[PDB]
């Protein structure tokens, strides 16, 4: 659809399609994500459920509609300082020990002859470094791994209701039991004037937010640089940190994002009526021509690189220098240990908005 995009672009960037309004350029999408004034993300009712929640009134509810995700400041800006510096550069600059040896542990265990990346590389590490940041323990990868499928970009599907239940109600109780033993980054919030609802969501946002995006980073990136045979370029060059900037670009984890005006608000020549959602096509914005010269092509030392894969505004991912870090170090780590790698088979997850791959068999002559 990246051709029916730069056809809209040029002729719709913001457009009406009879039930939601889309924006495609990236002009308007960045507009759209940095004036949360007239574009909200109060889209859980969590603005009018703040009270009774801190009252008490509110006792249950699934916790994930009670994030800074889903809120517009101050709350937002409340909720949010309280992991501001979680992901910090000396923080980061501290955790590489451990993500570079997990990469190299999980490499240690691929099968050249023909294995999965996604399943033996892509999916762990970021369940495993996150587990150790957050002070979750790891022991229970297997369940992270199944919970990660909740992330808030995610929508639903018939017939999950049970499924979905189920993997709540471990899920809860999991949090509910490690509460306590987590790290600073988790004390802070589970001591806090947070109602236990919105410190369940805080919890659960921090742990979950980033597998699945993170993973598809990863893999996404194996892909484009095979397909692209730019794994020789990149070592001899050393395009790693613009390359995977070109990849995060070119093939975005997260396809959109959605507002709803929280005003009748002008966008463009367009006038979009008040408690309108307005979906926001992160992948368009990153191809527009205006701004990204060549935006059809994937040039790995392109630069600069304002994408909006990791949004743009005050919702601005507050992982992505993690997410950089982690997929960097196992792009690094993947590309010195084999001298050639040969995509055998995959399997693409099916969403609108995750964009990554379910499988990534491959094999690798080291
Ligand atoms: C490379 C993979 C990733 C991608 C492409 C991604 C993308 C995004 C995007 C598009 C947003 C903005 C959503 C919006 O404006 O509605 C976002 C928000 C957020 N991300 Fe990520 N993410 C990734 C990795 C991570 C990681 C590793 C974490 C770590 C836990 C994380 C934590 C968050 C949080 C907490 C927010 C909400 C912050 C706020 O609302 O201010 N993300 N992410």
């Amino acid at each position: 659809m990246y051709d029916w995009f730069s056809e809209m672009r040029k002729k719709d960037p913001v457009y009406y399609d009879g039930n939601i309004w889309q924006v495609l350029s990236y002009r308007y999408t960045k507009e759209v994500l940095n004036n949360f004034s007239k574009f909200s993300s109060d889209l859980t009712g969590y603005h009018e459920r703040l009270e009774d929640l801190r009252n008490g009134k509110i006792r249950f509810d699934i916790p994930t509609r009670y994030t800074m995700l889903t809120s517009d400041p101050p709350l937002h800006d409340e909720l949010r300082s309280m992991s501001a510096d979680i992901f910090s550069p000396q923080k980061l600059q501290t955790l590489e020990t451990f993500i570079r040896e997990t990469t190299r542990s999980l490499l240690d265990s691929i099968d050249p002859r023909e294995d999965d990346i996604v399943k033996k590389l892509a999916v762990p590490l970021p369940i495993i470094v996150i587990s150790k940041i957050l002070g979750l323990p790891i022991e229970d990868k297997e369940k992270f791994k199944e919970w990660s499928d909740l992330v808030a970009f995610r929508l639903g599907k018939p017939g999950e209701i049970f499924e979905l239940g189920k993997k709540y109600l471990e899920l809860i109780g999991y949090v509910k039991d490690h509460l306590n033993s987590g790290t600073e980054v988790v004390s802070r919030v589970v001591n806090s004037n947070l109602s236990d609802i919105e410190k369940l969501g805080y919890i659960i946002l921090l742990l979950i937010a980033g597998n699945e995006t993170t993973t598809n980073l990863i893999s996404n990136s194996v892909i484009d640089f095979t397909r692209f045979n730019l794994w020789q370029r990149i070592r001899e060059e050393n395009l790693y940190l613009k390359a995977i900037e070109e990849a995060l670009r070119y093939s975005p984890p997260v396809m959109r994002t959605v507002r709803k005006t929280k005003e009748r608000v002008k966008l463009g020549d367009q006038t979009i009526e008040e408690g309108e959602y307005v979906r926001v096509w992160i992948a368009s914005a990153n191809r527009d021509e205006e701004v990204f010269h060549d935006g059809e092509k994937f040039i790995p030392d392109r630069n600069p690189n304002p994408h909006l894969s990791f949004g743009s505004g005050i919702h601005l991912c507050l992982g992505a220098p993690l997410a950089r870090l982690e997929a960097r170090i196992a792009i690094e780590e993947f590309s010195k240990r084999f001298r050639h790698i040969e995509i055998l088979d995959t399997e693409k997850v099916p969403n609108e908005v995750l964009n990554g791959y379910k499988r990534l068999v491959v094999r690798l002559k080291s």
